[PDB]
């Protein structure tokens, strides 16, 4: 029906129909009379997968024959979402599959909704890994994503009586048609044991063995016939494990628990043994695979054929594991092995919050990984000898830079290990990378300035425009053609349409159509009744104090109080939508969800407010829900305290999809404003330097309460039970934190936020000028393609040239 979805040729549709029927009969063992909607989805998925396999086999052969440098992207999280539609998009099959399914009496969009998200990540870090795989394949790089096949991904969120409840995400229950088990590449991973020194060096002995079984998933590039691999490891017990008899067999579960569940902690490090086991498991299995593939081409060439990218410190044990293999097993001298290791590894940092840094207790590493601890101590001693020679007498610098932190419990600082053992260290937006050089890693920058880089984050325009917003993709394609989908800078050409009355109308119509469709989805799945003429004000992301959902809540209560004070005054109607998951042990984040729902309970049932203000908590925010809500948004809330959000990527998704942004000068917001023009962004609040100045004097929240009567009224409403009438003190923890212990200075940005929100409302009353500003944002969003990001990694870190040429079909 629309050009960006491809051709529906006669031969193609006919063939798709016959293969669909073949899978329904032979694969699923059903006839049309007893087939359930789930059967139809599986028949379709198997049909589409059949089109990947020839290209997958041919791509992997091509890499064997050409022998390029291989890129290994190591991550504990891959937040992939659904695969069916993405696969159709990248193989240009969407219109054909639509027509084929239509002709069988089926609605393809309905079948798409049956697929489970692959929710193998928490938020931004996991999704960046998924966007990166898509871009690496689209740029023709010989790239592999390596992680863990968690049996249970991020929990499904239910809201009961306004409180978050967690339930298990049993995403594999019905099977996964995209993965291929590769039991023949099963490898042993070792734990515990002890170290014996011999004439022939050290030996790690008396270990427990767990098997790592790989499952491969295809990663198709955009219309270029490249299909790369994501390899995920699953834990299996050996067959003699513990071998009364019954209990020995049941105890196999202890080994297999390694790959059972994703830790749901976004930004709060816990030193749990099971998590450490996951980290080593993924590293040890992956490195054996890497070395195997390298041997089937002398270790001096290893960094010419291999790059390893560490997605945060979670796979940081790759550094001492590579040293262990090179020294203990291959018998390279230390200095040679270290040179190879450093030249092979690179590290990406994703946060500056100190509570998110991995600092493992020494006693844990000593029991679990005794040889690795010895290697780490040796790395540290040699590293500090270099620091001492560069900065003689600077004894305090030696303690600050050490990998080993002294204290009540000794710990290993994993970030310090990653810097020491990597040839490149990068942050994820310009301001963040600057902050790394000036503050937390200043000592390391002074020692080795050349290591430190920036690579500003991006998002894939396949998932985040073509897939989720085909209406927008099409009206763009009508004027500038299709090339922009793999070269997003071509969106700049849209600036010449900013005064085009037809283009203005089309852009605004697409937003309206997306809003209507989203409003309908709300009514159907969640019984909720919104006004699609209102401004859609959305904040979706994980719930954390630094992201300041609480600041949004204060604004919502302010509008409510203004309405109550002057009920017969006109106000621009809003639907305020907030969604996101809280980590199960994070009490304050759970209290914030309850506050949002309790505000909703008052505001949504006040007859004086009417349809002028609605507050909705979007349950179970995940990749598939992001694809629905983001195209429907008018206003994107990106309101973290300056200095706390390393980059953000939700921000970029909203910009691409025709929302305007209200935000602080934080993370990538800075670069987004710079690209669009500050006049086309709603910027407010303290800059990083203002936060610094306040810290030096001391933040006193009382001063703001004392000086702003509107803020004082809200705090008194919260305290006295206005929003919790049956439990008057329900929110006293929230009040106490804001008044006495707020690390993120919510009150300090309140006045400027409210004023800036009044300017947003003023512009929304003038649809033509609203839409013109939107066009200026979409037109300048090209920098934020993950294709640009990956090209920079490839050239500046990995030493490989991207390619846009097709492989033969
Ligand atoms: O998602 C994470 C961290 C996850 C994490 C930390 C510690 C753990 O122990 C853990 O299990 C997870 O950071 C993201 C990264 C980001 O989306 C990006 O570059 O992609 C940029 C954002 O600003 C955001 O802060
Ligand atoms: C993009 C995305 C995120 C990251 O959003 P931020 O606003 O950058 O934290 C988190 N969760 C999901 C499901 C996403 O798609």
């Amino acid at each position: 029906q629309i050009s960006v979805r491809g051709l529906a040729g006669v031969e193609n549709v006919t063939e798709l129909k016959k293969n669909f029927n073949r899978h329904l009969h032979f694969t699923l063992v059903k006839d049309r009379n007893v087939a359930t909607p789930r059967d139809y989805y599986f028949a379709l998925a198997h049909t589409v997968r059949d089109h990947l396999v020839g290209r997958w086999i041919r791509t992997q052969q091509h890499y064997y024959e050409k022998d390029p440098k291989r890129i290994y992207y190591l991550s504990l999280e891959f937040y992939m979402g659904r695969t069916l539609q993405n696969t159709m998009v990248n193989l240009a099959l969407e219109n054909a599959c639509d027509e084929a399914t239509y002709q069988l009496g089926l609605d393809m969009e309905e079948l798409e909704e049956i697929e489970e998200d692959a929710g193998l990540g928490n938020g931004g870090l996991g999704r960046l890994a998924a966007c990166f795989l898509d871009s690496m394949a689209t740029l023709g790089l010989a790239a592999y994503g390596y992680g863990i096949r968690y049996e249970f991904g991020i929990f499904n969120q239910k809201i009961c009586g306004g409180w978050q409840m967690e339930e298990a995400d049993d995403w594999l229950r019905y099977g996964n048609p995209w993965e291929k088990a590769r039991p023949e590449f099963t490898l042993p991973v070792h734990f515990y044991g002890r170290v014996e020194h011999t004439s022939q060096g050290a030996k790690w002995v008396d270990t427990q063995v767990v098997l790592a079984m790989p499952y491969d998933t295809p990663v198709p590039g955009y219309r270029n016939n490249v299909v790369n691999t994501m390899r995920l490891w699953s834990a299996k017990a050996p067959n003699d494990f513990n071998l009364g008899y019954i209990q020995a067999v049941l105890d196999r579960n202890l080994a297999e628990n390694i790959s059972r569940v994703l830790y749901p902690n976004d930004n709060f490090f816990e030193g749990k043994e099971l998590r450490l086991k996951q980290e080593y498991f993924v590293v040890a299995a992956t490195l054996q695979d890497i070395i195997r593939r390298f041997k089937s081409s002398n270790f001096d060439a290893f960094p010419d054929k291999v790059a390893i990218q560490l997605n945060d410190t979670h796979p940081s044990l790759a550094i001492p594991e590579l040293m262990r293999v090179l020294v203990d097993l291959e018998r390279l001298d230390w200095d040679k092995a270290w040179e190879v290791t450093v030249k092979t590894c690179a590290y990406t940092n994703h946060t500056v919050l100190p509570e998110a840094l991995e600092r493992w207790p020494v006693h844990l590493l000593e029991t679990l990984l005794p040889r690795h601890l010895q290697i780490i101590y040796e790395i540290n001693q040699r590293f500090l000898n270099r620091v001492a020679a560069a900065f003689p007498g600077d004894v305090d610098r030696l303690r600050r830079m050490s990998l080993v932190e002294e204290g009540a419990v000794k710990r290993i600082n994993m970030a310090h290990l990653c810097i020491a053992g990597s040839h490149a260290v990068n942050g994820v937006a310009r301001i963040h990378s600057e902050i790394l050089k000036k503050t937390i890693f200043k000592d390391f920058y002074e020692l080795e300035p050349h290591k430190f880089q920036n690579k500003t984050n991006g998002i894939t325009p396949r998932r985040w425009l073509v897939l989720c917003n085909p209406g927008l993709a099409e009206i763009i394609a009508e004027r500038i053609g299709e090339e922009y989908i793999s070269d997003l800078d071509q969106l700049r050409k849209l600036l010449s349409y900013v005064d085009d009355e037809a283009f203005i109308r089309d852009v605004a119509k697409v937003k309206q159509e997306n809003k209507l469709k989203f409003a309908a989805y709300l009514e159907r799945e969640y019984k909720v009744h919104i006004n699609p003429n209102s401004l859609f004000d959305v904040q979706v992301k994980r719930i954390h104090e630094y992201k300041r959902q609480l600041l949004n809540c204060l604004h919502v209560i302010t509008l409510y109080n203004r309405i109550k004070k002057e009920p017969n005054k006109f106000v621009v109607p809003r639907t305020v939508m907030i969604g996101g998951k809280a980590a199960p042990g994070y009490h304050m984040a759970k209290m914030i969800i309850k506050l949002i729902t309790a505000i909703g309970d008052v505001v949504n049932h006040d007859p004086v407010v009417g349809d002028r203000l609605r507050v909705i908590f979007l349950e179970n925010y995940r990749v598939s829900l992001a694809e629905k809500v983001i195209p429907a948004a008018d206003l994107s809330e990106q309101i973290s305290t300056a200095g706390t959000e390393a980059s953000g990527t939700g921000n970029m998704k909203f910009m691409l999809n025709g929302a305007l942004t209200i935000g602080t000068m934080d993370g990538a917001n800075v670069e987004m404003a710079e690209e669009a023009g500050e006049e086309n962004f709603f910027i407010f609040g303290m800059r990083v330097e203002d936060v610094d100045r306040l810290d030096q004097r001391g933040y006193n929240a009382q001063e703001y309460y004392d000086r702003i009567p509107e803020l004082r009224q809200i705090i008194e409403q919260l305290s006295s039970g206005f929003f919790s009438p049956k439990q008057p003190d329900l929110f006293k923890d929230i009040v106490n934190m804001l008044m006495h212990h707020d690390r993120f200075k919510v009150f300090a940005d309140y006045e400027e936020y409210v004023k800036c929100q009044e300017r947003v409302s003023a512009l929304y009353k003038n649809p033509r000028e609203w839409t013109r500003m939107v066009i200026r944002n979409i037109a300048t969003s090209g920098k934020f393609s993950s294709d640009r990001t990956i090209a920079q990694y490839a050239r500046e870190i990995w030493g490989v040239e991207p390619s846009r040429q097709r492989l033969p079909a």
